[PDB]
């Protein structure tokens, strides 16, 4: 971990495929930090995803989104290998809290505030993050919650949005919307309402709401618990293999929402059950979910700030442009 003398005493945090994520001490504020180690310049994908989040999170300011405070590379393209994010150092994941601590229904309000409250930034700005779940939903000591993880993040594009039956997908499979595996392929902001829906109902449990093994065992999770959808919703999949595969399932019935979650908070159940609605025209959007009774005491939407500048939209020309937009943190 090649981090200069601007980042001392370091430690051992997280990972991904192209990269991974540990913790050191800076010197010019004195504080520890967060640093993330990618090495992605030998796939065009990774690039991509390593230029997406670094192109995101520079133009992005807002207290529920992770920032990038500095990034430490080579100073010629020649000698650049890796490339360091350096971030505000969080205590944990709500991953990692979930799987140790039960949560008060007063800390799971304000932890689905501050979801949507930096969601409806992210949608404002025309931008998708596409993969939202526990492990990218980050806490300090003190319950303050920021989005991270942009990699996957696209500008919205609803008139090309569909696809056909079984289109493979990318995103982090529990936390899929059902359409995904029908006929989307995730570039609505619906698709982000759907795996918020999800991660409310995983705090409510400590458990995945629709842990799918694979692909289409996903969507057979969700059915066992929404039910069999309607005739009005399934003439919506205009798709015959997507709706002929629906029609070719028993009829399942709706679970109620108070037998799967006894404990549970009336009004967080009538917010989930608009978060996860079949049909993505129906499913609740952000800024209304923040407008739900549940969330009333946070509500304030003059305090819920929206993005100035919305987004419009090889792996040689991709190391040249994540040098050109690291250029900023350089000396000289
Ligand atoms: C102590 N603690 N415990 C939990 C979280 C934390 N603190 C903490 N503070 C600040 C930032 C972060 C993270 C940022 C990112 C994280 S954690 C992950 C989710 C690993 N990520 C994706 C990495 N990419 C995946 C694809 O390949 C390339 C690498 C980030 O960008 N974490």
């Amino acid at each position: 971990f090649d981090v200069g003398p601007r980042y001392t005493n370091l430690s051992y945090i997280g990972e991904g495929a192209y990269g991974m994520v540990c913790s050191a001490y800076d010197n010019v504020n004195k504080v520890r930090v967060a640093i993330k180690k990618i090495s992605p310049f030998e796939h065009q994908t990774y690039c991509q995803r390593t230029l997406r989040e670094i192109k995101i999170l520079l133009r992005f300011r807002h207290e529920n989104i992770i920032g990038i405070n500095d990034i430490i590379r080579a100073p010629t393209i020649e000698q650049m290998k890796d490339v360091y994010i350096v971030q505000d150092l969080m205590e944990t994941d709500l991953y990692k809290l979930l799987k140790t601590q039960h949560l008060s229904n007063d800390h799971i309000c304000y932890f689905l505030y501050q979801i949507l409250r930096g969601l409806k930034y992210i949608h404002s700005a025309n931008v998708l993050h596409r993969d939202l779940k526990p492990s990218n939903l980050l806490l300090n000591t003190t319950c303050d919650l920021k989005i991270c993880d942009f990699g996957l993040a696209r500008v919205a594009d609803p008139d090309h949005d569909h696809t056909g039956f079984l289109t493979e997908y990318v995103a982090t499979r529990w936390y899929r919307a059902p359409e995904i595996m029908l006929n989307s392929k995730g570039y609505t902001k619906s698709i982000d309402i759907w795996s918020v829906g999800c991660i409310l109902a995983e705090m409510l449990s400590n458990r995945p709401i629709f842990p799918g093994k694979h692909y289409l065992d996903q969507l057979n999770h969700i059915l066992g618990i929404l039910g069999s959808p309607s005739q009005e919703d399934l003439n919506c999949i205009i798709n015959l293999k997507a709706r002929n595969y629906l029609l070719s399932l028993p009829h399942k019935n709706k679970v109620p929402w108070n037998r799967l979650f006894p404990n549970a908070d009336s009004k967080a159940l009538d917010l989930l059950d608009k978060m996860l609605t079949f049909n993505p025209h129906k499913r609740i959007e952000v800024e209304q979910a923040l407008a739900h009774p549940y969330l009333e005491q946070y509500y304030d939407p003059s305090d819920e700030p929206i993005a100035e500048a919305p987004f419009k939209f090889p792996k040689e020309k991709l190391k040249e442009l994540i040098f050109e937009e690291t250029a900023r943190f350089q000396p000289g």
